[PDB]
């Protein structure tokens, strides 16, 4: 029984994990599986350390439902690049078998329709809004089974609230049939202490495992020694060569080891600076003053859209590199690609990549147990160094806290810590939606039964104001109160078609409804204000940069900011010798000018040099940007707004991909990001009609040239040839003509 | 010879030939085809009687030319509805053979494009646009072969200089390309006079002929009798019975004999009120106080989109009708089938049916010289009585002028006088584009041979500031000016690309560069505001109903009109007590505002009730208002402005059918113009792709409903049966799926 031959798996799938090197299944998973009525329909949630696999028992069992009864199932993932690579993973397992996935993650939609797709793989803000659509026309029947990541993430968090309605609803819509599960509901946690409470809240029963592949042993130094967490000395710290903190001496003794190590740094800048000394020290330390794939690698950077960072300029050619949010969303897969590998053997990170992809290290070492100027939380201290350790290459991983003088204290909390307790989340405009979500979907009519709703969240399941909350939706519209049974408005089924948090629609109806008055068309500025989604804290603003950009904005440009309340005589003038809907407005005003060059395909070094905002977080803006120019085109369409969707509906795809409007056809195939298509389109080929009918040999010089084996890249598949990837565009352009036909 | 079987021809051209009747072969037709070097490619002008078979000759050329080398070629016709009538004709004639003909009547463009397309059956607005294009892309070579229409309109006319620009532009090319024929060019035309000087201008060889295939006989009434033209009694006028003029006399003459008359009107009300009393004196006089097919002819106007008119309700079933200007477009068509048939006897006519499709008729009747307060036209007379005498039935064609008192002397005139001889209509607006259509062309650059092309013009071959023209093209930046050779720019590179004269450009560029700054969106108007061509003489504009109009009218629609420059303080307020620029605003206003109710599905009834202005003066609006939207489309893509294109993209098909956004996709099939789609979308099909895949007995029943054994009417098939058409539209819907994929 304990081989995954006997368990009733498909014949290409068992063939798939072999090539993965999953041939042994743990016994913790074979006795959660087995334990209970899970396989038969009852939920279930369980926990177990990163490192140990969380991922097959959620796959083999939503296998097994696939397999069982034909209905379509979710995927819930919080982050993007998560979501993509695991979209990427389950395609490429379930190509053969017949499961076909696709995903929804933010700006990115299937081609095909959610009928053909069986598991959508795909992000919460948009598990969230698919859900919704498949309550509002009785199509519940498709969903058989939803799978939820980290559910420990439903407590405090930006979006994980999302999560915990959207398994309420379900939980809901589960109970309402029963007047063995219509609806099977999956999760995976880390150490949570309060497991049990949330298990109960779903009826599923509870298995929590500490079980590790390899052992993992956290360590703290003193000085000049390690201490273990138990008030333990475990080994005498000697550094050996080096030129308190001995910070270089770490990675030496692992790399004379041959194997890798991860030194994850605080700051933006503190990242540069450890991974370029590291570098520095191996100059000396190893010539006393794999290269054929680390140049290839430092080749992939090479015709980048950024080109090749000076900081990783003198460190990448020694197997020493870095990675923070700063740094390109491209150049981020590719120095996290060859890690898996083995090409690099230290990095520089931030806490960014606690919570990222799998990024197995022998030894992890954590710079300052301050993070930014706060303390480092207990959560994402699981996940710090739940990295250490290789299953089946690595029999020790190990942790390697550094603390000095009064810090320890603080710093050894977190070693003896526990994860703190979920919560709820839930007047609350974390709830305004929930309530919405259902009362203006048709499941629920009756106030009675609405009140029975909230019996079915996680706050009643953890042991008033719900009531009065729904006549704050009165006040504003969104609900039409009649004989109590309570109705949509125009307002309201819209707000939840777009999947928008009701709060930012009240402003948003007010402002989509202000471009009626005075509208632009001659730039996009003006459809570029009304789809960039916020400020956040995506960049440290310069008003003095802005100033000249002010200035030498065009004519056209200045109507677009006097037209949406910018000022002209007030920016960048009173903050230098010194509200709050005022900066709303000149940040999404900066937000609006830095995507017009995005739409016009300034070069990101150019747009670095002269925005001041570096390529972190220009892609991490039009990402985020892109998903609201899909949600306000939705939230137009069924407002009654016909001609606002229709300026609004080629947005999206523009920002996601930073193009124009001549490469949108060409932009769909998934090969062409933001320059094989521009020089392609160059090349007389203006659409991916005649695209698909391309000379093979054609489309190799073309590509060659424009430089600003596997030499170009392609995300999902890593690095690629040149000859394969250009027959893989004619490829990908084929398979589109008829397929959407 | 004299005989269609010995001259070359397809067998089925000449079966569906003979089906026609057309199977003798005139003298006239044989002596001008086999005369000289016509057939060899040489190019051709002569003149003809109408009813006696101009176009045939023209048919044997084209067939000749399409069958010895393959090129396309093209059809010029006056107006709209006689090219549709003749794109109708040669589409049944060259179904079988290969010949795919298609038709640019304004605002309808065919599917296909021009390189599968053969004969472009297209008015001189359109075909002037289509062969600028073919020029601008040096694809001339598919040209050999333009057949012109009525060459004695391209003297003073309001698009005969069009097609005189046209012709000497083809004549310049061909000249050029001698550095038999390039391209032939054929057409006919009334008995002009100076038809030599227009032969010799083309170079082509002359024939004018007087032929007859019945004779045709004039007359005039003086008291109570009637005289030849040339001072003689032929003769003497007796009224049988009436309850001077006698009108209803000569009518009842030629009913006893079972035959037709048309009695043509002044006015519309003229038209109305003989039209009344000939059926009133048919009451008494034929009952002491074919019926079957008359009722089904009546059953046909039943369920129109207005219904059956009061006044033809009272006089169509008895074998009397009436027809002018204000009728439907619709109703047009079927009074006028019925007349081919024989089934209705007489008729009440202004002056546009003189211009209109073949009507032949026994006698014909002419109330007055004076049509609308001014003298007859020697033109319009000659195919004004040009239908009398049906071929191959009547052995006598037959008009008889109406003339009183004093009258008679100005009456006469029309008798013998002659054709008056054609002008050139070429500082001039109508030669303005005739340069700038060469000159940005890249056809001519050097300005000596733009001196050149003006000596290829009528105005050079009919026997200095022609060179002055340019200056003011210059000036207008139109061509910049370099070392002299000239070279389009921005602008004039799109006028000509839209087919816009250079004179309303001007303003349009102005008109739209102001909704540039500031344009509404909730409401069509504004977008309807840039679309209405003029305010022309399409109706007489009531103030007091505009300005009760204009109280009514919506909040956010009085936000357009105080941002074009209508003003809520003058409108309707300083004309009741009682500045060219304003009427053309305010009347440009008025023109969107009547838009928008046919773009609202308003009934035509009703809106003629509520806009005053009669359905004959609606549906000839809105054809000309949709070549428009098509015009200023095309120019906005041209300048570089994508925006202000997208929402004017779909504003041409949704003026021509007088639809909204859900039905455009339906409209695409030919058989739903305004309401055979909109109670179809009632029926649950919401797009053209699923309703060729209909249940051919479902949408019998939908289709009967709805109603405001041929009873249905589809244009260019006359009457239809409901299964038929039914049949029809799933199949029309059939074949554009896989046509255009």
């Amino acid at each position: 029984k304990l081989l995954l031959a006997n368990w009733g798996l498909p014949k290409a799938v068992l063939e798939k994990y072999h090539s993965f090197g999953v041939k042994k299944m743990f016994e913790w998973q074979a006795e959660c599986l087995l334990l209970g009525q899970v396989l038969e329909g009852k939920n279930l949630v369980y926990s177990a350390p990163t490192s140990a696999g969380k991922t097959l028992v959620a796959e083999l069992l939503i296998l097994k439902r696939v397999l069982e009864m034909r209905k379509k199932a979710l995927f819930i993932l919080p982050f993007v690049s998560v979501a993509k690579e695991k979209k990427y993973y389950l395609q490429s397992l379930f190509q053969e078998v017949g499961i076909k996935v696709d995903g929804y993650m933010g700006s990115t939609s299937p081609s095909r329709h959610f009928s053909s797709l069986d598991i959508a793989v795909c992000t919460i803000e948009r598990a969230n809004g698919l859900i919704n659509r498949l309550i509002e026309e009785n199509k519940m029947d498709l969903l058989g089974m939803v799978v939820v990541d980290e559910l420990h993430m439903l407590g405090d968090s930006h979006r994980g609230y999302l999560l915990e309605l959207l398994l309420t609803k379900i939980c809901y819509i589960t109970r309402k049939s029963a007047s063995s599960n219509a609806v099977q509901i999956v999760g995976m946690s880390a150490t949570l202490p309060n497991l049990e409470l949330v298990a109960s809240w779903l009826n599923a029963e509870l298995y929590h495992t500490d079980f590790r592949p390899v052992p993992l042993l956290e360590s703290v130094k003193v000085g000049n020694s390690i201490y273990d967490s138990s008030m333990k000395l475990v080994r005498e710290f000697e550094p050996m060569l080096q030129v308190e903190d001995h910070v270089v001496s770490l990675c030496y003794e692992t790399i004379c080891d041959n194997h890798s190590v991860l030194l994850f740094c605080p700051s933006k800048k503190w990242c540069e600076k450890l991974a370029d000394i590291i570098a520095r020290e191996f100059y000396n330390l190893h010539h006393q003053a794999e290269q054929k794939e680390l140049l290839e690698v430092m080749d992939q950077l090479r015709r980048l859209p950024s080109g090749l960072d000076s900081v990783l300029q003198k460190t990448v050619p020694w197997g020493v590199a870095f990675h923070h949010a700063g740094l390109t969303f491209e150049e981020r897969d590719i120095i996290e690609g060859a890690f898996r590998q083995g090409l690099i053997r230290v990095l520089a990170a931030t806490s960014t990549l606690s919570s990222g992809v799998n990024l197995p290290a022998r030894r992890v070492i954590i710079r300052t147990p301050i993070f930014g100027g706060r303390p480092l939380d207990i959560l994402t201290y699981k996940q710090m160094v739940g990295r250490a350790g290789r299953k089946g290459v690595d029999t020790v991983g190990e942790s390697i806290l550094i603390c000095k003088n009064s810090e320890k204290s603080k710093g050894i909390a977190l070693l003896q810590g526990s994860l703190k307790p979920v919560r709820s989340c839930l007047v609350t405009g974390s709830m305004i939606r929930a309530i919405l979500e259902i009362i203006v979907g048709g499941v629920a009519s009756t106030s009675q039964d609405m009140h029975t709703y909230a019996a079915c969240t996680f706050l009643a399941a953890s042991m008033g104001a719900i009531e009065a909350c729904v006549m704050w939706l009165l006040e504003n519209e969104f609900i039409q109160s009649t004989e109590k049974v309570y109705h949509p408005t125009h307002l309201g089924s819209a707000t939840l078609s777009s999947s928008l948090s009701p709060a930012d629609t009240l402003d948003i109806f007010a402002d989509l409804q202000r471009a009626m008055k005075g509208f632009v068309l001659e730039n996009d500025l003006h459809i570029l204000y009304l789809v960039t989604p916020m400020f956040e804290d995506w960049t440290t603003i310069d008003w003095y940069r802005f100033f000249c950009l002010w200035e030498k904005l065009p004519t056209s440009m200045k109507r677009v900011a006097e037209l949406v309340g910018v000022e002209e005589g007030f920016l960048a003038r009173c903050v230098k010798g010194k509200q709050h809907r005022q900066m709303a407005i000149h940040k999404r005003f900066f937000t609006s000018l830095v995507l017009l060059d995005l739409i016009s395909e300034v070069p990101l070094r150019e747009i670095n040099q002269k925005y001041g905002c570096n390529r972190g977080q220009i892609q991490s803006l039009q990402q985020s940007a892109a998903v609201y120019a899909g949600m306000i085109t939705v939230f137009s369409n069924r407002l009654g707004w016909h001609n606002m969707e229709l300026l609004l509906s080629q947005f999206q795809k523009r920002l996601t991909f930073g193009i124009q409007r001549e490469l949108c056809d060409l932009v769909r195939v998934s090969l062409l990001n933001a320059q094989r298509a521009r020089v392609l389109y160059a090349s007389g080929f203006h659409t991916v009609a005649d695209l698909a009918r391309a000379n093979i040999v054609e489309v190799e010089v073309i590509l060659k040239n424009a430089v600003p084996m596997r030499t170009i890249w392609v995300t999902g598949r890593k690095g690629l040839t040149e000859r394969e990837a250009a027959a893989l565009i004619v490829e990908e352009a084929r398979m589109i003509l008829q397929q959407d036909l």
